[PDB]
């Protein structure tokens, strides 16, 4: 049939420049293997190309001394169009429901094959939205649910960058559903970034920023090279695990027979730092690199501060609640609980959402940053704490 | 040799004005085969066109009969309400600050560099169309074209303009010492017309219900899609459009001549319907093709009848406002006034500007229909016609 793919970078601002960098990168693949425009969906905040910062004004690389990728690259849905609502939208091909962007949506059929990945920041059972509202775990699988019901699809792969990734899956995807999901991390770890100012293969000098993340870099950098044909998902899975090991565990979920199919049929045929830390990272090397006494170093040295302020606040006041609602005693500090393997992060989701809303009206966002925290409140929710009884706690633990 | 840049601009929206963002889409594959790059070339198209709900093509934009896709690949600098006057003149100026959305591409241009400006749209007497009011007059483009010659960021720049009365946006303001040729669609007083219309020549295939094309740039872009770059000039090609054209309107170049000799490559690389009767030539066609005892045809038949009630409406209120502010002798009803050859539209841009103003606040909208009509309230202007003269005889004839 037709091979569709649905491209979505989940981040804004310039330091999360490498999101919109492997989205430009997974096109340019594409379309050498020979995916047609109007079967790729693109999702990118359209802010890196002619950002203030950006030294190369209009061009976007996602290696050192790689070229362009943003030259040729279709803007189905910038700005706040990326967005959760317009995200399902166009995976469930629902015109309708979209709002704002080019319209294009995956209208396919039962023979077609479709691709999404998606790059960004995620904690256990969220991934982000360059704004609020984030999307969780059921709401995506619920998504691929009515997907698969509708059977507008032969089979389906997923690939997820973004912290604890695994947890978007774990004891929720089915493995009878045709999709086939490939996580950067498991249910617990962090992501890395790669081609770091302060790492390995460092970008060009004028460059403050991480123009890629691991997962996203092995496998786009796979593709680029071994031939669609010649390579299978398993195969990629292998090449990416070899490369990423010692950052993160690259896990599998679904119908994992699924792994046996070539990326051709997918994707066409062409003839350290931590994801949580890159924001400061940006900020100590434009600190580190502005000349002594001088404004941009001025700025630098106070955007380190406000961001230090937030998350020394942010993580004192969870660590606050925690204590306030069990104590600090024997068997009373469980907000480091870990789910046993193979369930979901929480049972009631409509109360994790719930929970993070009262932490956030009362305490400030966990909107980047305080993401994180969404597993603390996932086992403030499993241990039966109401909206009620967290509100009451997070009152007081942010009192001015 | 230095950079050569563009800028593309669609000034409409509808999928009846799909001929505009067909003839930007198309100058961007010209462009592109001549070597220009993404990040020189400031793409402004609606962009509600390839995923309309009326387009039989999803995806695909055609600029004639048989001719193949022209919307892939292309560049989206501004798209939606981001299409205005404002960032128009903004990214002709190279000026990021005074931008509002979009991508921030902006004409960021050397004093060795070549600009190419490519707009279609309606048009009136001294003003151009955007999707939505402010509308740009031709002293505001004048001022910025001025402004821009004044900071020494280019060699020399080509402006190729299709609208309506186009002729009155450079008749006696565009000076001929600022390095600067226009090419107009036609005269001062002239109406461009379509081409590859349903009823015409050559039409479009039986599924599309809109005019593919306009004749002054289907001319120019068939033309520079054929002939060589090296091998024609500036006044090669005016002679090429003037020759197909030349029954149509008259296309008029302005400014200084002496660039007619340069080669398209500096810039570059290596029986008929109105514009203004295409809306309804769309509306006829659609209730034409509509089966009989159909909701499309009941649909289709309505919107003629509200199109037809507004401009039956709008042509009798300003027939009235001049009679009522003269008289009916032949000497009095003189808004048929034939301003002399090398003269301006109007010398009070601002009273037009408040004229036009007082109409709308009285009456109907002078939109897309309504902007014919500009000639009338210059003549009104030159007349030496005051807005509280204007609003007053307004308030009667709108009575009704």
């Amino acid at each position: 049939g037709t091979r569709w793919a649905v491209l979505i970078a989940g981040s804004k601002g310039y330091a999360n420049y490498r999101h919109q960098a492997g989205v430009c990168h997974a096109y340019q693949i594409l379309k050498r293997g020979g995916l047609k425009d109007e079967n790729i969906v693109v999702f990118m905040y359209d802010d890196i190309a002619y950002n203030e910062s950006n030294p190369r004004p209009g061009v976007i690389i996602n290696s050192p001394h790689g070229s362009d990728v943003y030259a040729g690259v279709p803007k189905d849905y910038t700005g706040e169009e990326v967005n959760a609502k317009n995200f399902l939208a166009a995976i469930l091909g629902n015109k309708s429901a979209i709002t704002g962007g080019s319209g294009k949506v995956v209208d396919s059929g039962p023979n077609d094959h479709i691709f999404i990945y998606y790059t960004d920041h995620g904690a256990a059972g969220v991934i982000g939205m360059p704004s609020k509202p984030y999307l969780y775990a059921d709401e995506l699988n619920d998504a691929l649910k009515k997907k698969h019901a509708s059977g507008t699809y032969k089979s389906l792969v997923f690939y997820l960058e973004a912290c604890e990734s695994g947890s978007m899956f774990e004891g929720i995807l089915p493995e009878d559903l045709n999709i086939y999901a490939l996580t950067s991390t498991n249910t617990t770890e962090s992501s890395w970034c790669y081609y770091c100012p302060a790492q390995e293969n460092p970008p060009p000098p004028e460059y403050n920023v991480c123009l890629g993340d691991l997962f996203s870099v092995a496998w786009l950098e796979d593709s680029d090279v071994q031939n669609s044909w010649y390579e299978t998902l398993n195969q990629q899975y292998h090449h990416v695990d070899k490369r990423i090991s010692h950052a993160s565990h690259a896990t599998q979920y679904g119908n994992l027979k699924l792994g046996e199919e070539g990326l051709f049929v997918y994707m066409g045929s062409n003839p350290v730092v931590n994801q949580r830390d890159a924001d400061l990272l940006h900020l100590w090397e434009k600190f580190r690199k502005a000349p002594e006494g001088s404004a941009r170093k001025e700025e630098a040295q106070t955007q380190i501060f406000k961001a230090m302020s937030h998350r020394v606040h942010i993580d004192s006041s969870i660590k606050l609640i925690g204590k306030l609602l069990f104590g600090i005693e024997k068997c009373t500090e469980i907000l480091n609980a870990v789910r046993p393997a193979g369930q979901p992060l929480v049972d009631d989701w409509a109360c994790l959402r719930s929970l993070v809303g009262t932490f956030e009206t009362h305490c400030g966002s966990l909107s980047e940053y305080g993401m994180r925290h969404t597993r603390t409140i996932a086992n403030i929710c499993n241990a039966g704490i109401s909206e009620e009884q967290m509100a009451e706690a997070a009152s007081q633990a942010c009192a001015s």
